[PDB]
């Protein structure tokens, strides 16, 4: 069991890099859709302003 | 199963970039549309005004 934990280490540490990718990049999708379509939304505001 | 996860990395970052497109492609979309919409109401405002 020594030895079937020197290995679970680094299946764990590749877990730390997969799991920081299903999470930054989730969050990073979902941010920048409500930035783009709150630019159309400020670009059109000036317009329709105007 | 840590070789089942070096690729399973690369599985979930192209799911990143696939999850971006499906977000910021929906909200470019319904946000332009009430943009353009908008705008024949306001060019059509100045006339009907005038």
């Amino acid at each position: 069991q020594s030895e079937a934990e020197k290995a679970r280490k680094e299946l764990l540490e590749l877990e730390a890099l997969s799991m920081a990718v299903e999470s930054t990049g989730t969050a990073k999708a979902e941010a920048e859709s409500r930035a783009e379509a709150a630019r159309i939304e400020g670009e059109g505001s000036v317009l329709q302003a105007k």
